């Protein structure tokens, strides 16, 4: 329980990932406030608001400043996809995507960061993606706004050092509601074929599996943690090998 | 000669490297339709904001229907604006955004379907080594220079083989833009200017700055059959600076 | 209590890193079994060459015959000359490349069976921030870090999911190695001394160096289960240096 | 045209990629000396040397000097593959592997910068591959020897800039006989398996095919030429989009 005093603010906190970051910060000893689009655990507080509106952002980084007198940790976790190649995506899905993804993550760092700074220590961690570095097809505007966010991350980390670390997680494919959500929508429903190809894409990661949420979690808490003190504008992907592995196959002599 | 026939559209065609990218290509015989929004030696020039929808899909059209193709699309379009992140308004850094990234996306949606019903098409994003890494005092700059390299990566995947998608990722070049940012640091001083880029030269493996037409052969070079197995790729022209670690060593 | 009945492997160890991670594992409960050249409470010391195959061979059966498994390896044995390439003498280029990436292939090469045939492993190799960027005449030890992030990767590839492989790559860090490469600059003058240190500290965005035990928590989080969805990756524990692009811009 | 009066030493030159980039810098005007263990007259001369051996590389070298005056480039492009884990990888062929691939290109290059300096000005190209950033199985030594030439490379830009460049060039699947050898490996000879096979690496790369060594052979003769002025310790790929793709299937939305 290293994290006994602090506060945390987690976005998208009703998904997958980001209820098992809740559920990891306050099982180390955080108070964790959860923002989200919906009503939707043991957060000690909860903001239903849109990331992208300024004015909303605001009043709830304003809210729990006053109520808790302190943030000392971010999760930018907030995150929309469209299944679309670029000139497929009209274009208020794109600024959309870009919206959400990109400047909610820069406008939460922006209300947050003069209380760290005031408060003499913080760590932002912004939830990436392995798509912060290739490219699967059909993804255009997500692909290109979880690249941004590591441009965010590196600059945050740079203009803000040594009160404030900033690094992303880049995860593979997670377990989560989304996930069942893209197989359904690839492959139908005929028998298992949901599940089998959930399978399938576990055996395109080398670790033969997808991610669970709280391994995720786990690492984002290391990085909120003193534990990686020296680590800042890092991009450490959990990603079960999947960025570094080539797809080519080979021989065995 | 080796451009003859072909039609290529630059951005930010009246910047130290767009005028330097549309000379190339003028030079190796490309039919260059030049956007920025100033008023050369082109054949077209289009006086628009690629964050204008409208005047984006219009110039795309007109060209289309007057010369039947697109080869190549240099997006180049880019402001500077000096903040750290949470000193930014958010005004500003929204339109950082729209610019370097949305017109991209904007001048590459009604130009990528030209190149697919047509045949072939070579993309060229103008990113940067802040693409990469960051300076102090550009939030929104480091930001969209690193979305560029996904927009990138995302086209050269989805249109492979038809059309190559690759960045561009200069160092310090000699521009206007280079020029306003060392005043801004250094004053009006003429003297003062000379001596903040020659510092800047010296972090440069190279000892200097780059020149506009180093990054338009690169850029030609990306334009040209002769990278036809090179997609999705970003190439530094950085007189190394990305791969030079600052931290001295003993000279023994 | 996280690495309870858990045996580590550890090379370097008594290295500035070597040592601070022997201590870290240590306290977290596993039992350690030191390798280097020299002579902490380990639970096992061998005094041998990573580089001589025998001795390799001789410390990881001993272990295994010991306690029935290995579960952690932490590859750490590195050594440095200071040379640009051409004037590297090749006796010491190959004695490099041979103990920084050889003496590593070795304890991989006897280990990764053992955990193969048990059930479960990690190994971490201790790269540097010199495995992606060069400082000047280190070209042996540029090559050979870059090396071993390869065999890094090679390694998390062909043995996952049993084998969990991972690379940390360091800045600047308080260990002797560095306290040396300072004086080879500067002279014995001992705050002249730290006042390279100083200035090494001031490169980093964190404006200080890093401490050994800062990089030993980021290997015992690669050793732990914490990190079980972690494989192939490289961390960075630089203090930001890499992320950082050395060219000054104006403030407000 | 461009390399008129200029000499160039590439290794391995009687691969497919040497074969190739022989040939491109012959077209654009090069005396070009090929060096392999083998026995092509595009070549003003041939060194049936062992990269690997010191006083060889320098023999070929001081005949070079002597007879050219110069050497303004040099394809580093020796390289030998073993399909094996690390842990299956026996001692010496490791070794060898290492010492070929890193050895043999730190060697070239000793002898060659001092003459590079000399008459003031030199590009370095070395032959590096996708495998300098990831990993296919069975490939250890390789994929580490791969890593190391780009170490390599950005040390010799370091510490050699401006007079020098320096630069890699990482290849995916290029045609070659080694390819046709490594389908045969891996799939043997039930009717046109083998040419499916070298079909099916194609599809892999987002290009739908694998390159031609002469696509290589632009990239290095690019890279020698002044075109590239200020680019140096630059690692290009040149492999159909293959690193910049992640093979993980999406929906059409």
């Amino acid at each position: 329980e290293e994290f006994t005093d602090k506060v945390a603010i987690v976005t998208g906190g009703s998904s997958g990932i980001g209820l098992a970051v809740v559920d990891a910060l306050v099982r180390y000893g955080a108070k964790v406030v959860s923002v989200s689009l919906d009503e939707k655990v043991n957060v000690s507080d909860h903001f239903k608001i849109d990331v992208t509106n300024e004015e909303e952002v605001k009043e709830a980084v304003e809210k729990t400043t006053k109520k808790y007198g302190r943030i000392d940790i971010l999760v930018n976790n907030a995150g929309i996809e469209q299944y679309s190649p670029l000139h497929l995506t009209p274009t208020e899905i794109w600024r959309r995507i870009i919206d959400v993804n990109v400047n909610g993550s820069y406008l939460m760092a922006k209300y947050t960061i003069p209380v760290m700074l005031a408060i003499g220590h913080g760590s932002i961690i912004n939830i990436a993606s392995v798509q912060s570095y290739a490219a699967t097809k059909n993804a255009a505007a997500y692909v290109t706004s979880k690249h941004a966010l590591l441009g965010l991350t590196r600059s945050v980390a740079i203009d803000y050092a040594p009160k404030i670390r900033c690094n992303a997680v880049c995860p593979g494919t997670i377990m989560t509601p989304m996930v069942i959500k893209a197989a359904k929508m690839e492959v139908g429903e005929d028998e298992n074929a949901v599940e089998r190809k959930i399978e399938e894409w576990g055996r395109q990661h080398p670790m033969g599996r997808i991610g669970r949420p709280e391994e995720v979690a786990e690492v984002v808490a290391f990085l909120a943690s003193d534990r990686s003190s020296f680590i800042t504008g890092a991009c450490l992907t959990v990603d079960g090998g999947l960025l570094s592995k080539l797809p080519i196959s080979t021989p065995n002599a």
